[PDB]
């Protein structure tokens, strides 16, 4: 059922880079990772969750 998340926008809490981050999503934290892990979205940066790997969100650039 994580699935669902695929597609929502989240708001950074933690920076999110190759191997830490955590976003707001539907009202509660998740973790979350980079798609490209040289990127790395800053807090505060809105992302799209683009996939779900176990409960960890896999995010990239809005829209
Ligand atoms: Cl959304
Ligand atoms: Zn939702
Ligand atoms: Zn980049
Ligand atoms: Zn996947």
């Amino acid at each position: 059922s994580p699935r669902a998340l695929v597609g929502h926008r989240a708001e950074v809490l933690e920076d999110v880079g190759a191997t830490s981050g955590q976003v707001r999503l539907d009202g509660s934290i998740w973790s979350a990772r980079s798609m490209d892990p040289t990127h790395t979205f800053a807090e505060g940066e809105i992302v799209s969750v683009i996939d779900i790997q176990g409960t960890t969100a896999i995010v990239w650039k809005e829209a």
